[PDB]
């Protein structure tokens, strides 16, 4: 099945899964002189002051933060979305290397992970129902770089080693993800589509200007993760980022000057 490797990744994908070569596919290199402010864009809306965080999960991809999603607990809002979006899960994506890792770009540049917080359109009633429509999904992307220690990224790290091959999952309950955030909402928008098979053309990106930064000392337990189950040999989990894919009849959209 599909994955990250020579064999099995990007370039590979389209056989299974041909909406890979589709009208509006993710990630994009975000050109920043290209992007339209729009004044006319409501300040995005984040409240995640009742998020309830589940489990963790290391899926052989990357790994998953679930949320409760059976009540509007952590929502998304304003910016360019229409309604009400819940907040579903995040997860990573991040390199072997500081120098990439992030799926989008800016200005061609490869920042060493991106955060996706996924969020899903209440008005479809579900994720597996979201998913089959043009505004079924936001997805708040937020750029890593290495400098500094994120505190509120801190208990995502410790609890790796209890995770560190494919299907092993461990209790993360009472996770804030409000500590993942940078101090700015500036962002860039467009419509595109989840970033892994199946790549359905159902997300809005909402991508935010400013990155976080994360310590050498935490991506580094990041790059420690395992592809391979328990008891096979060992394949680091590194690089598993979708390369920028062509911007093709879409246009960006920034909410600042
Ligand atoms: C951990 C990783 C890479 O991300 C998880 C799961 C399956 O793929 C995703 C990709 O979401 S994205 N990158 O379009 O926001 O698609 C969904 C189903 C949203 O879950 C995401 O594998
Ligand atoms: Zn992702």
């Amino acid at each position: 099945h599909w994955g990250y490797g020579k064999h099995n990744g990007p370039e590979h994908w389209h056989k299974d899964f041909p909406i890979a070569k589709g009208e509006r596919q993710s990630p994009v290199d975000i050109d920043t002189h290209t992007a339209k402010y729009d004044p006319s864009l409501k300040p995005l809306s984040v409240s995640y002051d009742q998020a309830t965080s589940l489990r963790i999960l290391n899926n052989g991809h990357a790994f998953n933060v679930e949320f409760d999603d059976s009540q509007d607990k952590a929502v998304l809002k304003g910016g360019p979305l229409d309604g009400t979006y819940r907040l579903i899960q995040f997860h990573f994506h991040w390199g072997s290397l500081d120098g990439q890792g992030s799926e989008h770009t800016v200005d061609k540049k490869k920042y060493a992970a991106e955060l996706h917080l996924v969020h899903w359109n209440t008005k479809y009633g579900d994720f597996g129902k979201a998913v089959q429509q043009p505004d079924g999904l936001a997805v708040l992307g937020i750029f890593l770089k290495v400098g500094s220690a994120k505190p509120g990224l801190q208990k995502v790290v410790d609890v790796l080693d209890s995770i560190k091959t494919k299907g092993k999952s461990a209790d993360f309950t009472n996770f804030d993800p409000r500590g993942l955030l940078p101090e700015s909402l500036d962002y860039w928008t467009y419509p595109g589509s989840l970033t892994t098979p199946p790549l359905l053309e159902c997300v809005t990106w909402i991508v935010l200007k400013e990155p976080i930064s994360v310590s050498s000392e935490q991506v580094l337990k990041f790059r420690k993760l395992n592809f391979n189950g328990e008891g096979e040999p060992e394949e680091l989990m590194v690089d598993n980022w979708r390369p920028a894919q062509p911007l093709k009849n879409r246009q960006i959209k920034a909410s600042f000057k």
